[PDB]
């Protein structure tokens, strides 16, 4: 039962990390089943999928709904009707965009910056020189609030790759917190269904999970 599941991850889990259910797959009644077990961190991965599914839960007081996946610069109005975070911001055009949004409906999207530290063909990220040298332009967005980074091994990684990966995240974040102390940069927004594990070891504060958690 997913009242079973929950318990087992939390067991495995330090204070330190959250865990976002990944609803993607998944009805509202399996959201109502997973936060009678405790669960308040909703992810999805698609903005459309996530609105659909929204409008009956809005009874619940304090679901904070995640996105995920990848988000296209005309989207960025409804991702920042519905969304409470963010993730992928993986640009700065993006970033501005969503700020610009912020601004004009007078709501304040928590921010991971997605960086690209690995070659990816499938994905999307910033350029980590581009990410340091847009940090000043970052600090004076006045109507997000940017918590920090979200990194996504490129698929078929070896486990090894991907622990030096996790690593190297967790030491470019706190460098990049070093150069900007206007921003909140206390995030690692890594780990998914099968690495988890490891990003919690090299310090991720949010991790993925859907079907360990939810039904099959």
């Amino acid at each position: 039962q997913i009242a079973e599941r929950l318990a087992s991850l939390r067991s495995q889990l330090p204070p330190s990390v959250q865990l976002i259910a990944v609803s993607k797959n998944h009805p509202a009644a399996a959201i109502r089943e997973a936060y009678a077990a405790g669960q308040r961190h909703f992810g999805e991965n698609r903005v459309q999928e996530a609105i659909a599914k929204q409008a009956e839960l809005t009874d619940l007081p304090d679901l904070t709904w995640h996105l995920l996946g990848k988000l296209q610069s005309n989207k960025a109005r409804k991702a920042v009707e519905h969304f409470d975070w963010i993730h992928s911001v993986d640009s700065w055009a993006l970033a501005e965009r969503l700020d610009r949004i912020a601004g004009e409906l007078g709501r304040s999207p928590k921010l991971c910056l997605q960086v690209k530290l690995l070659p990816d063909p499938n994905k999307a990220g910033w350029d980590p020189a581009d990410l340091r040298a847009e940090l000043p332009q970052l600090s004076q967005l006045q109507q997000v609030q940017i918590r920090g980074l979200m990194v996504i091994a490129p698929l078929g990684l070896t486990a090894a790759e991907t622990q030096a990966l996790f690593a190297q995240a967790r030491t470019f974040a706190a460098e990049l917190q070093q150069q900007a102390p206007q921003l909140r940069l206390t995030e690692l927004s890594m780990g998914m269904s099968s690495d988890w594990p490891l990003a919690v070891a090299e310090g991720a504060t949010w991790i993925r999970v859907g079907t360990q958690l939810f039904g099959p």
